[PDB]
């Protein structure tokens, strides 16, 4: 038993991280087969950040403007191109530690692990969710651009995020691995801000189920509600509305605890309207929304990976 | 002068459309180089639509289960694979009419052209916008799946949309060409609905500028407002908030008409609070939000394509 913010083991990703230097700018790249992927703003200088013209900036570069280091070994760049907001650097050596992988775009509310890196060197791993406003509340310092987010499905690494920038409010924005931004952000220095965030309701319910599984039951009650009566209350507290598909997804947790989804919604309704009254749930005094139903099952039933 | 809902010329795309049959199900595919792209639900039957397991359904198929027709010529399938929600069928012949192309993911509020097709045969072209709730208000009948949306930048076709399904409200949902859905939709038959839509404010302003350029001036006034006072009123009418980046984007239209953006916002504020009073703007009695600032410049200044 117990319940922790658990990340995926990062070994398979650590062996793909490299350092990319162009001019005086260094950041992290992802080396898979014979291609290194990195944020295209590595080709920018100080004068270019405001209104960069990336097609111009790129035609003015040659392969030898790009220094790529895999630890000590130097990787020779034999070609380069742009795909949306990422740069693809073809190199002469295919990464022998390339895992089975795919590129996937995730949806708001889904979670992933982040391998934070500096100078091509992995520094730490942590779990976060893609927020409904398409930002992540990460932890990133200067030099972390090109760090990646990922999930592991069996033997296969699904890459879903590459880090590009920090917004003024201290939250983080990036792209999928095809270079398409999450959210309405652009890789230049303008006055862009995240829109208002909401709480991920299906995740809060999954976490309440984890609590019951681990022996926290004080918030339960005998009442029941309907989808439309719950969603009416959720709107007022900036909670995402609850769909029939969400109810279906919570099925395995309903089954294991014998507490129906709409039964648990009535407990959530009470918690939103009266607060927690100085009591905690799984060691928290706030309702937690960064665990999916799948995260909970994985941690409260047990699935490993190859 | 004049102002019409204008689509891009479709010739370069018409030559890429093919018909894909698997079993008793036929729909449209996109044939570029030696790959045919189509919705993966072509491999589903009636019993599978509710809860398909696509990895299972695909392993049970072989190359000869897939009939691909380019007009009269038959294309031999020599391999197949899945990328997210699209099927990639490798064929023995590279399309000689493959244009210069790229795959791009668009943002809510951007417009594109749709080439509606049936049985691999192009039927019509029309312009639409990606709505803020990630649906499009298309026009599609049975058999239109795999029809694509695109923009043309100079000589290059940017594919941004492939059609997968119609929602219960009569609006349409699909993926980018890497197979990732726009919006929180899945390719199975569940009870999914679009969230609430909003009006694309920067597009309404661009259209008011087109009106001034074409001689409709009755809605202008001498007042001015601030970004925050406008956005306060826009919230109440379900209009997207206006950013500084939006103001910058409208620059060329401000310059050509000599009417400042915040000046035009005050006219919009009046129109929202008092209505149009039986008058029309560019032949419409409603405020139109499916023209971008770029669409207006293109039509009210003139850019061609190769
Ligand atoms: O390494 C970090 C960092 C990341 C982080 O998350 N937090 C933090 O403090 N620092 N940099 C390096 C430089 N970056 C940057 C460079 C050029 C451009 Cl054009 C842009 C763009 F956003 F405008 F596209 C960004 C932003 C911050
Ligand atoms: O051709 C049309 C059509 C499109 C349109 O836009 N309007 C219209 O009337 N008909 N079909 C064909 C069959 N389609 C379908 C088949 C299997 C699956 Cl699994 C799914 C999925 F959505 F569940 F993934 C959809 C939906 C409607």
């Amino acid at each position: 038993s117990g319940f922790r913010k658990m990340a995926f083991p990062s070994g398979k990703v650590e062996g793909c991280m490299v350092q990319v230097t162009c001019g005086t700018t260094t950041l992290n790249g992802l080396w898979l087969d014979d291609v290194v992927y990195c944020p295209r703003h590595v080709i920018c200088t100080s004068e270019d950040m405001l209104n960069p013209n990336y097609e111009d900036l790129l035609i003015r570069k040659s392969n030898h403007n790009f220094l790529v280091q895999a630890g000590n070994v130097q990787l020779r760049v034999i070609g380069h191109s742009m795909q949306n907001c990422v740069l693809k650097l073809k190199v002469d050596t295919a990464n022998p530690k390339t895992p089975k992988y795919k590129f996937v775009r995730i949806q708001p509310g889904q979670t992933f692990s982040v391998l934070a890196c500096y100078n091509g060197s992995p520094s730490g791993v942590y779990q976060c969710a893609m927020r409904p406003n398409f930002t992540i509340k990460g932890s990133f310092l200067n030099g972390s651009c090109g760090s990646v987010g990922f999930n592991i499905d069996y033997d296969c690494v699904s890459f879903c995020y590459m880090h590009h920038m920090e917004l003024p409010t201290g939250v983080h924005a990036g792209t999928d691995l095809e270079g398409n931004f999450y959210g309405p952000f652009v890789d230049r220095q303008t006055a862009q801000a995240a829109g208002t965030d909401t709480t991920i309701t299906v995740n809060v319910l999954a976490w309440l189920y984890a609590a019951v599984i681990n022996g926290d039951r004080w918030f339960l009650n005998r009442f029941t509600t309907t989808l439309n009566d719950f969603n009416l209350v959720a709107m007022k507290y900036n909670y995402e509305p609850l769909t029939q598909d969400h109810v279906d997804i919570l099925g395995p947790l309903s089954a294991q605890t014998g507490i129906a989804v709409l039964d648990m919604c009535a407990s959530l309704k009470e918690l939103l309207q009266n607060g927690m009254n100085g009591r905690t749930i799984l060691g928290s005094a706030l309702l937690e929304d960064e665990f999916t139903p799948f995260d909970v099952v994985r941690q409260c039933s047990g699935v490993t990976f190859q």
